């Protein structure tokens, strides 16, 4: 058992079943019209600027003196500016419609969205109390699902960029190339875990995965209904 | 000391809290009678970004309904009433013309704005705080959390029935109704801060509780200090309630 293979194994494994959802086989379809296949967009508005406070305030600690931390909060500047990436999308999506103060606040705490909007709140329970390289194998296993959702996603988005003419940024495969090189995997491959230490990390793939398949199930029932609420991207 | 005296100190220190908490100058303001209480109230929309998750921090961070502790069982209790007054929020919300008509992005840019940091992350702390908590602590938790939120609705509820009064309106979040609600507790229920009267507490204990108790009140300070600073900011955007 070499180092830490078991779990960048089961983190592999994980993602390979993630991969077989079938919310990502409808966002691969491509003889479903790609404003049809981003119908689940309006949900990532209960993740996405959870996601960035999760980036600026739980995963990164600017006084520590920890080369691990520091790691750390270089990874997380990245990803704390992604969300201004969603909110371009968003309107360029035509999903930035106008609406009522309270219509929004229910859309976003609605109970179709609980796995949604809660995912980066458990992260951040999860992560609280772990020493830098426990906190990587989450970051590590968030990464990865986080890359299979766009790897798909960035399908009919760029189908839409390149018919609209319009640079999008979320859905897009800038986002993935940004995502692909998330260094934190390197430190993983050369670290020695005790047994206690492996025992949790397994512990921490097995919840990041359970809850992320938990969003992508609330992401294909709110597909279903709103099954007419596709985009509506203007042309340039 | 005694394990009862241990816990009396802790009850005491969430009192010496309260005290020094009622004396901010955000109350100061908001209890100011000669200033309108429309200025008064253009604090209110800030609490949207907490009174939702204050909500799911009583569905899903509080609430554990698979355990057989009795002490559990009360906090899902109390758990049930606060879980219910987001509604009340969105209420007085359109009643004081701050539901406006926005883009969508433009009220996820207010709930997560750098200006309210504090007041969106309170939640967030109190639940990342109370995770790991055997129920007695969390009550602890519950009873500092109520008694800081009881100073901010006693203040809140003077300008509100003063709106209320002069609009014909039924109020229901910066109200009396509301403060009474949070006062009493449900028919049936044994109350939490008699628990706490009648536990005793280890000495790991009650290096805890000192810990929870200064951290919410710390946290609440915070939130307090975001809504001064945001009437400041905001001085124009005073409520516009209608009347009947
Ligand atoms: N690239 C994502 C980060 C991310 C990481 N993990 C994610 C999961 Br699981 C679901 C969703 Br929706 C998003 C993510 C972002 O920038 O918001
Ligand atoms: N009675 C409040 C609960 C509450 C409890 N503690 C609070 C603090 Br500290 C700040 C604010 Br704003 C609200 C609260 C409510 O129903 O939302
Ligand atoms: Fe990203
Ligand atoms: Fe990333
Ligand atoms: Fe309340
Ligand atoms: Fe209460
Ligand atoms: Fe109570």
């Amino acid at each position: 058992s070499h180092m830490m293979k078991a779990i960048l194994q089961l983190i592999l494994e994980k993602r390979q079943e993630f991969e077989k959802l079938p919310c990502f086989e409808f966002v691969r379809d491509e003889t479903i019209s790609p404003e049809e296949r981003l119908i689940l967009y309006p949900c990532i508005a209960a993740f996405a600027l959870n996601f960035r406070d999760l980036n600026r305030y739980d995963y990164r600690d600017d006084n520590s003196s920890d080369y691990y931390q520091k790691i750390i909060n270089i990874h997380t500047q990245e990803d704390a500016k992604h969300w201004e990436w969603f909110l371009n999308d968003l309107e360029l999506l035509g999903f930035d419609k106008t609406m009522r103060f309270s219509e929004a606040l229910r859309f976003v705490w609605s109970d179709d969205l609980l796995h949604t909007r809660r995912l980066c709140h458990n992260i951040a329970v999860l992560s609280h109390d772990l020493e830098p390289v426990m906190k990587m194998v989450v970051i590590e296993a968030m990464e990865t699902a986080g890359l299979v959702i766009f790897h798909a996603l960035a399908k009919p988005g760029e189908s839409i960029a390149k018919a609209t003419r319009r640079k999008y940024l979320y859905v897009a495969d800038s986002h993935v190339e940004v995502e692909t090189g998330h260094n934190i995997i390197t430190i993983l491959e050369q670290t020695q875990l005790s047994s206690e230490q492996e025992e949790k990390a397994k512990e921490i793939v097995n919840k990041v995965f359970q809850w992320s398949t938990n969003l992508i199930g609330e992401f294909e029932r709110y597909v279903k209904a709103h099954r007419s609420e596709k985009a509506q991207p203007t042309a340039a």
